[PDB]
């Protein structure tokens, strides 16, 4: 009874009702982005490295029509969202362009928008609903700027790559929520595929889509529902961190660094300095490995690549918390377990646990026992990334 389900046909049917409702009348299309859990390779993109994430089931839908008056009409009805629910704006022009501030939601769909690289524009009216846990970690914002960015295709469509979308979508995070994040969240936002785990190259922009089949295999996303506030603060922190260590070894990116290289550069750099790399030029040299084990289907390694990808987030990057710590802890030790593991940019959020199906009543019984706060448990098939209906 901690096992959110999705409901995504519920989640639709709400936002055309609520669209009725505000505009009075009928949406005439639908898209939804998904939300994200990163399986391995943590605080690897920015450093032009690799990741290994999926799309969830959780996401976020936008339901519209186009306008003729040039101006944008929201309403969002996520619990979360900070009031006001409804913003209205110009669309923005050479003149005037849209600033971020009040509410914080709106930030991300004006950045989109403001990004937004292809013309006419043309005005819409949307509702704004998401699955996705605001701020838990899953990527609320990647799903709601994809999701946007997937509603202007529709209204003006761009001549562009997926890489192109990711960078607007990107920089919307960048300047209107002052959010410095890598590419991974809305890539996978964009091109998460059913039944697949997304292997990215963040140097070379190359993607694969690595068969996440076997239906013996789960995975457990267990929500701690803490967020610190070091997470805001922290992030930017160890950006700047990287590009110091990646500075002084004379290496572009730590893609370039490998460990034998850190090792025996100690001296050109600091104690905590070194130790965010071993993890970093460490992390890269592991998603690379799980990647080649999940093929094999091999699973363990992949686990202890895992557990030590959390070990060295941990002790190494230092962006987990007690909670994820004791969620992490707590299920490695449950016989079928692989791996678990903070995700995402962590100091709170989700861990994600690679279980055996058989086994998964009894550990959210079990973590929710043995869990000092509160666990909400998602058990996530692998999904499909940006889509559209035409209603
Ligand atoms: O306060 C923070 C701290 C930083 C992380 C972050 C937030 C808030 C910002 C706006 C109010 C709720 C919390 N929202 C998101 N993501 C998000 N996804 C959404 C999908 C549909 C509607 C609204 C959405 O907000 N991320
Ligand atoms: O795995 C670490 C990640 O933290 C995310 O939340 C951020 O949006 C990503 O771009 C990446 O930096």
């Amino acid at each position: 009874a901690a096992l959110r389900q999705p409901q995504v046909a519920e989640l639709l049917a709400e936002a055309r009702r609520a669209f009725r409702e505000e505009f009075g009348a009928e949406p005439e299309l639908a898209v939804s982005a998904p939300g994200r859990v990163n399986l391995i390779g943590e605080h690897t993109d920015y450093n032009q490295g690799l990741v290994l994430p999926m799309a969830l089931e959780l996401m976020t839908v936008l339901v519209g029509s186009p306008r003729k008056d040039g101006l944008v009409s929201l309403l969002t009805t996520s619990e979360g969202a900070d009031e006001p629910q409804r913003l209205q704006f110009p669309l923005p022009t050479a003149q005037r362009s849209l600033e971020p501030g009040t509410p914080r939601w709106a930030n991300y769909v004006k950045g989109v928008i403001q990004y937004y690289p292809a013309a006419p524009l043309p005005g819409f009216s949307a509702v704004v609903v998401s699955s996705v846990p605001l701020g838990g970690g899953l990527s609320s914002s990647a799903s709601l700027e994809v999701a946007t960015y997937t509603f202007l295709q529709q209204l003006c469509p761009d001549s562009g790559t997926i890489a192109a979308r990711a960078q607007v979508c990107q920089q919307a995070e960048h300047s209107f929520a002052g959010m410095p994040c890598g590419i991974m969240d809305q890539f996978i936002s964009l091109m998460g595929q059913k039944g697949h785990a997304l292997l990215i190259d963040c140097r070379s922009l190359e993607t694969s889509l690595v068969p996440l089949s076997d239906p013996k295999l789960a995975v457990l996303i267990t929500n701690s529902n803490v967020r610190h506030s070091l997470a805001s603060s922290e992030y930017p922190v160890r950006r700047r961190q990287c590009e110091e260590v990646a500075r002084a070894l004379g290496a572009a990116s730590l893609r370039e660094v490998q460990l034998e290289e850190l090792e025996a550069a100690r001296d050109l750099v600091s104690k905590e300095g070194f130790r965010r790399a071993r993890h970093v030029v460490g992390e890269i040299r592991r998603t690379a490995q799980a990647a080649a084990a999940l093929r094999r289907g091999d699973y363990r390694a992949f686990g202890r690549l895992m557990v030590e990808s959390h070990r060295s987030l941990r002790d190494d990057y230092e962006v987990s918390c007690p909670e994820l710590d004791q969620l992490v802890e707590a299920a490695l030790a449950v016989p079928g377990v692989y791996g678990s593991r903070m995700t995402g940019g962590g100091f709170g959020g989700c861990t994600v646990t690679l279980l055996e199906a058989s086994a998964a009543p009894h550990a959210m019984r079990h973590i929710q026992e043995h869990y000092g706060g509160t666990a909400t448990f998602y058990l996530s098939q692998a999904a499909d990334g940006a889509k559209v209906l035409c209603l």
